[PDB]
């Protein structure tokens, strides 16, 4: 298949182009590289099946027109997004226009070129997990930040094109993501700036009292679920979650990351308004509808992760 | 009070403008009169608490940032809007950029001034009914158009901003609404269109088999349900609707208006892929928080508005 990967150069990007590749699709991929370089896709440089990696902004309405005028795309994986909740707080019009109005441009020529779309949401859309079952699809949204409402927003505008067209789209929500080609920094995610802390000898800081708890996705298991929700047509239309079912406290992956290598302290959460005191996902709908369930513990993707880290320090 | 009313031209609004104008506020209203003439509004030409008419667009970010900076306002009414389900499905981008696009605009400066937003969204928003109880705001959501889509959206940022920097908004949800000051053509409701058409002793057409359900609410009351929550600090953070908790199908619609003067026909439905079966209201929470209750009976209601109607002729 001609597949189209936003976002293919960032960090769940580069594992969904390298599965699109090992499956042999022609694969095209759009990043602006805001986020990310392109030490991501490095070991594609030499498959035949990477046809090109644009350099161009999902805001550019020219660009993404000509794109799909001058191609014959199939499928989307629409993965480019601002993606930092504190970014969007501080400057909610960046993450708007690219999470919004990016989607949206996107979307008028998929309907255009007959192009499914699988729109990559996120787990944040969702208010706090209240029981041990976790949240399904039809638990209540809360937007907390201007990222959480910029990415229900893009949600909305995809379903109403399968809605008024008829337009094959999937809205996929997967929990928080961690794994090898993530970030170290301050705009990585909490196992990558832990493992990276440890490996550094400095601390582990722990925002707020640390009893958030977050439901953690291996990348490599998030990869093949987005991916099976875009080769699903029995997907088409839904929102369907992925996750673990199993959820840990940030004291508590604190302590797994650290093995007591590095101290742990707390500091002044920076955006308590916006946090999720509670994130457990129930993936039935996921394990039913794409057979896919996550292969990955936390335990031994931390190990792989700090491999990864490790090797380029 | 300092109040802008967006879409104060329009049909909605002109009445929300009355109510603030008999209330003594200062308003101010932005309209690009797309949609509407001034006509509306003549009625209030020589209130002096009517203090601006700006014929303006709420997706000029420039104007609005003007508008904004250059006044003092307190209180944002936001009606501004494409309403038209079918026009949003021909030609979605138009709906988005000033459902969407145009409310974040507005939002933005909303925080820069801390004016409190009352952001007028819709019933549309919704699933079907499934019982007599009606839909409430805690039912499921289903963006059926790219109007219902753009809505959506809209809600979601402005309720990012109330939690993210805790700006008092409120998210309303006004059922079908009717009346005097609604236009009779082909832009506008099914309650005005078929008066019109009696007193033009021409037929009413019903799209599709008619069965479909409304739940209709009275222009001055849709009004005052308005008004109430941008007056009210307890329904800050909320979603409301309004509505009178009876529905009518559009078959028995069409024989309490025509009265037998004209005949009544059914025709294709022009977008039965976005149309919504069972539209009934749970108002409950309306009652509880602001107070509210419809007064004008569907009866009562059709009268008023063939009254006016007729006058105009
Ligand atoms: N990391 C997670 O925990 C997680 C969980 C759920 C969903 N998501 C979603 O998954 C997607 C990928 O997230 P990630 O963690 O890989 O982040 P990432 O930043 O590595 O990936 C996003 C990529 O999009 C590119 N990009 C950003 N804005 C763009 C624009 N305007 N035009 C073109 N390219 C642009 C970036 O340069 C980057 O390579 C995002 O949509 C994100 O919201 C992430
Ligand atoms: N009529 C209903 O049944 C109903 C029910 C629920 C909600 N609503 C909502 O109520 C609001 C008012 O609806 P209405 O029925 O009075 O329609 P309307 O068209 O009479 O009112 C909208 C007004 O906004 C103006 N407008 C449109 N786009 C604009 C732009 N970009 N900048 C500036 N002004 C602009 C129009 O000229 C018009 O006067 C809308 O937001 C609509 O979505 C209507
Ligand atoms: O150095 C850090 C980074 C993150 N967190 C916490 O870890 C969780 C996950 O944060 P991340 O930024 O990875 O993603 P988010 O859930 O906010 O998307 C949140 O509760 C953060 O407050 C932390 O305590 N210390
Ligand atoms: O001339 C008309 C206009 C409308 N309708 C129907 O009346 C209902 C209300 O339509 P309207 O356009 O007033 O508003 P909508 O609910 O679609 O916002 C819908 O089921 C329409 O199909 C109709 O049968 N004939
Ligand atoms: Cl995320
Ligand atoms: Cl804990
Ligand atoms: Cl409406
Ligand atoms: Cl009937
Ligand atoms: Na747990
Ligand atoms: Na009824």
């Amino acid at each position: 298949m001609k597949i189209l990967v936003t976002g293919g150069a960032g960090f769940i990007g580069r594992w969904v182009v390298k599965r699109l590749l090992q499956d042999k699709h022609e694969v095209w991929i759009l990043d602006n590289l805001a986020n990310s370089t392109t030490a991501n896709i490095t070991e594609f440089a030499h498959d035949l099946n990477l046809k090109q990696c644009i350099q161009g902004d999902i805001k550019d309405k020219k660009l993404v027109a000509q794109l799909f005028e001058n191609n014959s795309f199939d499928l989307c994986y629409h993965l480019a997004a601002s993606i930092n909740v504190q970014d969007s707080i501080d400057d909610a019009r960046a993450t708007f226009e690219n999470d919004t109005i990016g989607t949206f441009n996107l979307l008028e020529q998929c309907l255009n070129y007959d192009v499914k779309m699988v729109f990559m949401s996120t787990c944040m859309v969702y208010d706090k997990a209240t029981n041990i079952q976790g949240i399904s699809e039809l638990d209540p949204i809360k937007p907390a930040s201007p990222y959480a409402g910029s990415k229900i927003a893009a949600e909305n505008m995809v379903l109403s094109y399968y809605y008024a067209y008829k337009l094959p789209v999937v809205v996929i929500r997967p929990f928080n993501t961690y794994g090898p080609f993530q970030k170290t920094g301050g705009e990585g995610g909490v196992v990558a700036i832990f493992i990276n802390n440890k490996l550094d000898n400095v601390p582990l800081n722990i925002y707020g009292d640390g009893k958030q708890t977050r439901d953690l996705l291996y990348v490599e298991d998030c990869a093949d679920f987005v991916v099976a929700a875009g080769y699903s047509a029995k997907a088409n239309g839904h929102i369907i979650n992925a996750g673990t079912g199993q959820d840990i406290s940030i004291n508590k992956l604190a302590e797994l990351i650290s093995g007591n290598k590095v101290s742990i302290q707390h500091v002044t959460h920076i955006h308590p308004q916006s946090e999720i005191q509670k994130l457990l996902c129930n993936y039935e709908k996921a394990k039913t509808i794409l057979n896919w369930e996550p292969k990955v513990s936390l335990e031994d993707g931390v190990i792989k992760t700090e491999e990864w880290i490790k090797s380029l320090k």
